[PDB]
């Protein structure tokens, strides 16, 4: 039966600030409706008159590229296209071409598997765009990745492969970072992005193939693409979908797919010796450097992949070993060793370093280079010339805690598939070895063998949103290939709910619609949405876009005083994110950029990378608040609501993650956890209450990133979450009680 509702027990969607504003934005977007999306141009002069869409061979295809002009632009081949051309076709996959053509003209779905290194995402799409001909049917071809790193280089490697502009016939989308244009007809992108192209378009009506690449690794965004490609098939039989994957044991794959046909193939890795630690390896790091300067002392030519967690870490073991093998070059005359990081958030004229090749040695031993990365070189890209991995048997994966419903990001063990898959890169070129910093007992033993999928390790509260606008109702029933807990699905439902995003029906409410249209968590996109209403948006705006890159404060162990002396210039008390305001506002000034940015922030203890990131972010958030006729507005800063209003819009979105002073630590509203600030913050007198950005799970509970909140404020905001009629019996419900009387007096 429909829920009631009263004064006692509100409507959280008639109650909440940023419905109004997105009523006020939604009702000035029908004065001027957004036209419709620019349409896609190509080149035809009869370059392909001779080839019939899905009828195309190897052979007609090889003549396309083997001529004087490039088909897809009318522009004659260069010499360098045709050198690239003639190494990617010693690539294991072109000697399977004929047989992929087959098996994609004679079928809508197709599983395709292959070890890394063999040429699924570089060539197969190029392979499909001779046969699909898509840009001469008005529609392109999509490349989804798990990963941002992968999408954004080897698009530009296929741009090279294909002799065009990158951004132009072949293209990247990336969420906040776009390179497409009307000319795209082969698009890279995250499976995060083509998930909101879909939110918009249901049936993708762009694309006449999805390739979904990587599917092993069971991402999220992967996991429900492939749910929906699955219904989108029986609605547009023009068209056809790729599944690619890693894991040659695809049995379960084509069997979700309607029992699809499978192109296997066949690997063709080296030798790769093992080798593994006597004992077990505390610190891992310091043995991994070490193990990397071995290497380049005794072993023969070849390049060394190292293996590690995370950005901060990756940079502190590049300038360890930088510095160490120039002490090597120096006292033992060893070769040149280059040395490169590869992480998520790289910029891409950083990514492209990576495949630079190894320093010329004169000095008689060999010139080397090191590439220290995460696990996307597990799986996601191939760097040349690799013949050494180290693997400390690491990586930072999401885990969740049900009862506690908190995601955490940790570094934590590899499963033993993500160890076999490691070594695997040390024997692309030639034999390898892959050293392992752990035990052969722990490997056979210790490792788990395989990695849960995602889905089963998150909060689903983005994930329902999407396919709330996906045109989803019975969420129960979606054909996931794993079902999440469906209790997880229930408490993201009523979370969305009290976010006034959803109705008490399921329904979404404009707000719903708006929060849909920003790539953000429904807790940051309702506090930008709102923030207008506040009269800061262009404060909320900033802090939004800082929540969105990592900690720029850099605090490196040696140095704690004077890098907490830099970050107190910018620090506001019992307002952390305050205090993210006044840091972004420091970098876009006058006097920084005269200072010199990049001297400014390396002597203010400030990651200019992270700052760099959220200034496009902010960039690009201001878009879409024009484009979704969200007004920027603000308010002075001597007026004495200054504050007041930026800690409101703040309380707007996150009045589920406050905690309280206990009365005789902190304790959260949500579910009454036992939490003690994050020592990375202390707080005055006067935060009896505050609202926090993290729930952080070690062996204590903490909460970091925290700013005061009045809780009359609180109330007032979200009356429906803060019915004392929804609370336990204890501290923060008596303490709730005690200020709802007194407001009433
Ligand atoms: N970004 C790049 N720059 C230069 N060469 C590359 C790049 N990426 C891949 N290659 C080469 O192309 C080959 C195919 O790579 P790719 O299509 O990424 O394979 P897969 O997707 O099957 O792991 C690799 O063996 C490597 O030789
Ligand atoms: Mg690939
Ligand atoms: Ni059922």
């Amino acid at each position: 039966s429909k829920r009631r509702f009263s004064s006692e027990h509100p409507d959280p969607v008639e109650t909440s600030i940023p419905e109004q504003a997105a009523e006020i934005a939604e009702e000035l977007s029908k004065q001027h409706p957004l036209p419709s999306e620019e349409p896609l141009v190509h080149h035809d002069a009869g370059e392909f008159k001779g080839l019939q869409r899905h009828h195309t061979s190897a052979e007609e295809a090889q003549k396309l590229e083997d001529g004087k002009i490039n088909p897809f632009t009318g522009r004659e081949f260069t010499p360098k296209y045709v050198d690239i051309l003639k190494i990617r076709r010693e690539l294991p996959v072109h000697a399977q071409r004929d047989e992929f053509l087959k098996l994609y003209q004679n079928n809508q779905i197709m599983v395709f598997v292959g070890e890394t290194g063999s040429g699924k995402t570089t060539q197969i799409p190029q392979f499909v765009l001779f046969d699909e001909m898509p840009h001469l049917e008005n529609t392109q071809v999509a490349c989804t990745q798990p990963r941002r790193v992968a999408a954004m280089s080897v698009a530009q490697r296929v741009a090279e492969e294909m002799d065009v502009k990158l951004g132009e016939e072949v293209g990247y989308s990336i969420r906040f970072e776009n390179k497409t244009s009307n000319k795209t007809i082969l698009k890279y992108m995250t499976d995060g992005m083509l998930l909101r192209e879909a939110m918009e378009d249901h049936d993708l009506s762009r694309y006449s193939c999805i390739i979904l690449d990587e599917a092993h690794e069971r991402t999220l965004a992967t996991d429900i693409l492939m749910g929906l490609l699955k219904q989108v098939v029986k609605r547009r039989p023009d068209l056809k979908i790729i599944i690619m994957s890693a894991t040659l044991d695809a049995e379960k794959f084509q069997r979700y797919f309607n029992d699809a046909p499978l192109l296997a193939v066949p690997g063709r890795t080296y030798p790769v010796e093992l080798y593994y630690t006597p004992e077990f390896q505390r610190d891992y790091l310091d043995s991994a450097i070490r193990t990397v300067l071995q290497i380049h002392a005794t072993e023969e030519a070849g390049d060394i992949l190292l293996f590690l967690t995370g950005e901060d870490e990756i940079e502190d073991a590049v300038r360890k070993i930088s510095l160490e093998g120039d002490q090597l070059v120096r006292e033992e005359g060893c070769g040149p060793l280059s040395v490169y990081p590869l992480y998520g958030s790289l910029p891409p004229h950083q990514q492209q370093r990576i495949f630079e090749p190894a320093p010329e040695s004169h000095n008689g031993r060999p010139g080397r280079k090191v590439v220290i990365s995460t696990n996307i070189a597990e799986t996601s890209l191939t760097i040349d010339g690799i013949v050494y991995v180290v693997d400390p048997g690491f990586s930072k994966q999401k885990v969740y805690n049900p009862r506690i419903r908190v995601e955490s990001l940790l570094v934590s063990p590899i499963s033993k598939a993500s160890a076999q898959q490691r070594a695997g890169r040390a024997g692309r070129t030639r034999p390898g070895k892959c050293f392992r910093l752990y035990t052969e007992e722990a490997f056979q033993k210790e490792l788990i063998e395989q990695s849960y999928p995602e889905i089963l390790r998150s909060n689903l509260s983005s994930t329902v949103l999407e396919l709330k606008k996906l045109g989803i109702d019975d969420l129960v029933h979606f054909d996931f290939m794993d079902p999440p807990a469906p209790e997880t699905m229930m408490r993201a439902l009523e979370e969305l709910n009290y976010l006034a995003c959803l109705d008490d029906e399921g329904n979404l409410t404009p707000l719903g619609r708006l929060a849909s249209q920003f790539p953000l968590d429904p807790m940051l996109a309702v506090m930008l949405i709102g923030s207008f209403e506040f009269q800061c948006s262009q404060e909320i705006l900033t802090i939004v876009a800082m929540l969105s890159v990592p900690n720029v404060f850099i605090r490196p162990t040696k140095d704690k005083k004077r890098a907490d002396d830099a970050k107190n210039i910018f620090a506001h008390p019992d307002g952390d994110h305050i205090t993210l305001l006044n840091v972004y506002h420091a970098f876009k000034s006058d006097e920084a950029y005269e200072y010199g940015i990049h001297k400014w922030c390396r002597d203010h203890y400030l990651n200019y990378r992270s700052l760099s990131a959220a200034d496009n972010i902010r960039s690009q958030l201001e878009r879409l608040m024009n484009r979704y006729n969200l007004e920027l507005n603000t308010t002075d800063y001597e007026s004495p609501k200054y504050f007041d209003n930026i800690r409101k819009a703040l309380a707007s979105g996150f009045f589920m993650q406050v905690a309280k002073k206990r009365s005789g630590g902190y304790i959260t509203v949500k579910d009454n956890q036992d939490v003690l600030i994050h020592p990375s913050t202390v707080l005055g007198h006067d935060a009896e209450w505050v609202i926090y950005n993290e729930f952080v799970l070690t062996s204590k509970n903490y909460i970091r990133t925290v700013t005061s909140v009045r809780p009359e404020w609180l109330i007032e905001i979200a009356p429906a979450y803060y019915d004392l009629s929804n609370f336990q019996k204890g501290d923060v419900k008596l303490s709730l009680e005690r200020i709802k009387e007194k407001v009433d007096r």
